[PDB]
């Protein structure tokens, strides 16, 4: 399952294209100003079988629990409901959102030790990068 180098506190340093990523969502503007000024962090914890991704900034928290490759029920922090699922390839914590016969995919490795998490929807591509603390 996943790696243990995964579980954390993550802080966000980089981020490349995310207001066209929000766009290709449907984000509102006075969302998307909220989404590109946090510097978001982002909390990786497991217990049994059970991974969780907290997400915390000054405006908006966020909380996911799952079990790798089963589907559950998420809402967003652009409050879309989704059936989501997380899964793990090569490393890469994967996870898909489907929503009214829309996807997005949000895939987060590790590299050099910082966790990388590319953005997708429609083909536009956003690059988060993440320090541990
Ligand atoms: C805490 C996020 C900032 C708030 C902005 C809300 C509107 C955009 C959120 C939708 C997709 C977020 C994807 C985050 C990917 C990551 O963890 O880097
Ligand atoms: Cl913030």
């Amino acid at each position: 399952g996943m790696s243990n180098k995964f579980l954390g506190t993550w802080k966000l340093v980089s981020s490349e294209n995310f207001d066209d990523y929000m766009k290709a969502l449907g984000v509102g503007l006075a969302t998307r100003k909220l989404g590109n000024l946090a510097k978001p962090t982002v909390i990786i914890s497991k217990k049994g079988d059970i991974i969780t991704i907290r997400t915390e900034s000054t405006a908006k928290n966020t909380e996911i629990s799952f079990k790798l490759g089963q589907e559950f029920e998420e809402t967003t922090a652009d409050n879309r409901k989704t059936k989501s699922i997380v899964t793990l390839q090569r490393g890469s914590l994967n996870q898909v959102q489907r929503w009214d016969g829309k996807e997005t995919t949000i895939k987060r490795k590790l590299v050099n030790g910082k966790m990388v998490a590319e953005c997708k929807m429609k083909g536009v591509v956003c690059t988060r990068i993440y320090e541990k603390v």
